[PDB]
């Protein structure tokens, strides 16, 4: 699992579950192209999004949808989605945890990135 | 003075001084066309991006050149911006301030939204 | 004005206003003795709290009283306050901004020390 | 497990490793007595701090020596220490993991809480 998705509600103390996550590689052309989604789970975690194989150098979007989370919950919040964008692989291959803590107008992410 | 954004350097403790920023504004074929730019000053912020009377509701895009001023000081990133993507909607009087905090690979963005 | 709080809140997006601060500089006994205290204005923002000739070398520690604070919004908190610790340096002339972002099971804190 | 403490390193974009952590709690005469200490594996975890027998009510006190871990990699940072305090088990015994996020001037903390 060379890509997962970790998300937490800074309201409740607990993990953002149900957050769908959209991830987007730009192609050659400069496109950001559909690479992989999912939704995060009840630990709030998104596993198994890419393979090894797939997941090649590139420039990737991990579009995480917190508008949708908090309007689930009846809460109106600031931003549209959390974008998080980043080069992969340059060095060779890299496992990447994405983290991000939401509040409805406030989130922070993270990388925590291992060989 | 509708808009503004204010950076902050958790590494140095410093406000992020010289960091590029643009604003792009949703246009109507979902495509982001450009609104506004500029640079933070020694204070770490920037105004005057845009007037009362450009800065009507839509979705608007904030994109911060984190990697370029972490390059600068000669320190590797992780992100290549920070994005920031929110709906302005008119309610009363509103002074949005997009706030960021950055490290090398973290940061974090607040909305203060005043009257 | 070397020494300034500023306070946040991530929740509505807004400044976090009339949360009380205490600040204690810690004594030749490793106890903590009360230095300053007041609470945050409209602005979230504490002034005045200490001069350039009181403000000597130590160890402070702020404590921002964020249970009180969630507690008159009526929301349900996990820290009983933030507290703040760090040793003030005379390394040429400084000011010290101690700002933190508040959530009810999250909070950060920041220190922009400039010149 | 009921009380676990996880923490990451902004700068590195790692866990950060070896940090020492030590517990209190308030005792009946409102000191502060050592409840439990550790350090953080090579995953930025400590487990084993206590057990539910032995994390009854009260209020503790986490606080995370942020200042030795920073020094040891040849940084001088901002704060002494990131400290948590809350109140646990106030409702029934709770799992608790406290997360802190640390940058040489800023840090975070979040709690996640489970039942
Ligand atoms: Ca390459
Ligand atoms: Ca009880």
């Amino acid at each position: 699992c060379p890509l997962m998705v970790k998300v937490l509600d800074a309201v409740r103390g607990s993990p953002a579950i149900n957050v769908a996550v959209h991830v987007f590689r730009k192609a050659a052309d400069d496109t950001w192209e559909p690479f992989a989604s999912g939704k995060t789970s009840e630990s709030g975690e998104l596993h198994g999004l890419t393979t090894k194989e797939e997941f090649v150098e590139g420039i990737y979007k991990v579009e995480i949808d917190t508008k949708s989370y908090w309007k689930a919950l009846g809460i109106s919040p600031f931003h549209e989605h959390a974008e998080v964008v980043f080069t992969a692989n340059d060095s060779g291959p890299r496992r990447y945890t994405i983290a991000a803590l939401l509040s409805p107008y406030s989130y922070s992410t993270t990388a925590v990135v291992t060989n």
